[PDB]
Formats: C-alpha cells, structure tokens, sequence
C-alpha cells in the first residue's frame, strides 16, 4: 500500500497535532499540582 491521499492528508497529520498540544496542556494542569505533586 503506496499513495492513497493527495496532499490533503498533509494537513491532516497537522490537525491531529493541534489536538495533541491541546491535551499535554490538560495534564500539565493536573501533573502541575493536582493533590500531593
């Protein structure tokens, strides 16, 4: 399996990646100081 999407997939390894940042922030949050850090 080679080549199935144009450069719209592109893109779309970059939108996972916001999705990612958006959740360490999350955990830095409750990793920060949640109860007994």
């Amino acid at each position: 399996g080679s080549f199935t999407m144009n450069d719209t997939t592109v893109w779309i390894s970059v939108a996972v990646l916001s999705a990612v940042i958006c959740l360490i922030i999350v955990w830095a949050v409750a990793l920060k100081g949640y109860s007994m850090v």
